[PDB]
């Protein structure tokens, strides 16, 4: 209904947001520099008032699918070519969009990264990588990004996933679905509320999607969660507004629970059909409510000529304090550094 | 009457107290925002105001917002104290004789300001079983409840505790806005210094070896069934939680016991009760002073004091703040409602 909340920036609101981002770029080294992240929540208060009003309505809407902020300024000429790999995507020209993504995000909560994702960067990159066309990770193209709750396996999974589209010349859709409980059956719902499923870390948490020199110890937690998954529910909270936690490629029923394996089969067919498209054009920022929706990305053909689709991505928590056991120190934002 | 802020240590807790002193212009700016809110919105906890409160709070003085944000992310904070807000004592009128008479037109602006400060730290919540589910509550002495074990006490020690220690929906912060305090009556505060306790005791306190039962406050429904089960069939819980370097504390000096037959846990618990009792210090809020206690880090209580019941007694506005409103949705009526156990 209001499941998708959209704000289209006026030209002045777009210009004001860009100016704030560019002041941040002048002051701080990286969009996830510790001194910037300490200051971000209060810097975000200087974003346009009309934007702050609508973000706050989104934040307290427990039936949100996504907040979409359209029409941020992106200078395509100044940005330069789409990097061929996330490792090379921390470009001088792309800093300003990282800073703006963190400012928007800091209206919804606190930004976090993962020790086991893109070398523990808090601002990450989504771009097609040659040789990953058919992979199950966000650098895919030819094969759909299978729908998932972000970091479904983890009790420290984000409350919001933020995406800042820098470029999307072929209008490739982000896919989104919620679960209408009164639509699969209060029978299947009860089975999904039961701690009767295994959810494993997706392939982006593997050493193979990180730099080779990363501490083996960062991946201890990921390997444990692959080998010995905890028995967990797919639904939780109030029955009038249950939260969703499932990954289409990394969820199984606990072996010998055909009632569970039956409900999961049913959920996977349902959500696959229910998946709807949101197209993020250049300058469009989305925050997906990761408690309410699964998301993915349509298949596309990458041209690998520097013109390809490029997003900046961020994880947002409503409650940074709750993850302190998994972080190095109070201010550190990288889950699994502890 | 210049802006200042700093860190006041207590024992080995180097950032225990974060103190902010408003300049006259910062005081006036906060007061004008609160007064504008009181003109535009029904109540300090009406749906119209709470939907906007987190954004209206961005209009508080910038220097105060930066220092509050530093407090919010300080996982070793005991108390954030903001001193020097305007209270017009003449216009406020006498301290009401009961909380049921305390939601006065004259005191609205102080409820609004408490919610604005609170909304810099998180989202305000109340409890169906406390002061009729009001989010902005009143702390004042009630004639005939001098010997009481609730915040309306005076002659008797309010025994110290984590706020709502039994509950998974317990506040992350307890906020207090002092309207008057002529006799400088204190809130007592204590955190755990792991350096003053045997590591073996600390190891036991991290164990799920304890029962934390609700005060009789709670108790009257799927919510209230959970309260009865919390008294009769209490879950086994830990007292310390999270990172060894920055553990959260959850204990109630009157309502915590070790699990049946766990003498070692009974020993660790009473070692902790003696430690916190010995480590208690005091925070006094003068008129216009606001405090947020980090309920994840400290227990709090109150010393004996002498109430006059003549309209001059100590009066605070009080609020519960959560870092994560969404996690309590099963215990609230609808998305925007802030009253725990209202559904
Ligand atoms: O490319 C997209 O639109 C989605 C990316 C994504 O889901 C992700 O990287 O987590
Ligand atoms: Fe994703």
């Amino acid at each position: 209904m209001t499941a998708i909340r959209e704000i289209r920036l006026s030209e002045p609101e777009s210009a004001q947001a860009a100016l704030l981002a560019l002041e941040c770029a002048q002051r701080y080294a990286e969009p996830d520099s510790a001194d910037f992240l300490a200051d971000a929540a209060v810097l975000a208060h200087d974003l346009p008032r009309a934007v702050r009003r609508e973000v706050e309505r989104a934040r307290l809407d427990d039936r949100l699918h996504a907040l979409v902020v359209r029409g941020n300024d992106v200078d395509q000429d100044a940005l330069g070519p789409t990097p061929p790999h996330w490792r090379q995507a921390r470009t001088a020209a792309s800093r300003r969009y990282g800073f703006l993504l963190v400012l928007y995000a800091s209206l919804l909560g606190d930004v976090v990264g993962w020790a086991t994702q893109q070398d523990g960067r808090v601002v990450t990159d989504v771009l097609p990588i040659e040789g990953q066309e058919d992979s199950l990770v966000s650098s895919s193209s030819s094969v759909e990004l299978g729908w998932h709750t972000e970091d479904a396996f983890s009790p420290y999974r984000a409350d919001y996933v933020g995406l800042f589209s820098l470029r999307n010349p072929d209008s490739v859709a982000t896919t989104v679905a919620g679960l209408d409980p009164d639509l699969v059956g209060p029978a299947v719902v009860d089975v999904l509320f039961g701690e009767r499923f295994h959810i494993r870390p997706d392939n982006s948490h593997l050493p193979t999607h990180n730099s080779g020199g990363r501490l083996s110890d960062y991946f201890a937690g990921i390997v444990e969660a692959v080998e010995n998954p905890r028995a967990v529910s797919i639904l939780r909270g109030h029955r009038d507004a249950p939260q969703l936690c499932v990954d289409s490629d990394f969820t199984t029923a606990v072996d010998g629970d055909a009632e569970a394996a039956g409900a999961l089969d049913t959920l996977i067919k349902h959500l696959g059909g229910a998946l709807y498209e949101v197209v993020l054009g250049p300058g469009d920022v989305a925050f997906l409510d990761n408690r309410n929706v699964v998301h993915g990305r349509r298949p596309f053909r990458a041209r690998f000529d520097g013109t390809d689709r490029w997003l900046k991505r961020i994880n947002v928590t409503a409650d940074l304090r709750k993850s302190r056991a998994a972080r190095r120190d109070a201010q550190a934002r990288v889950l699994g550094e502890a």
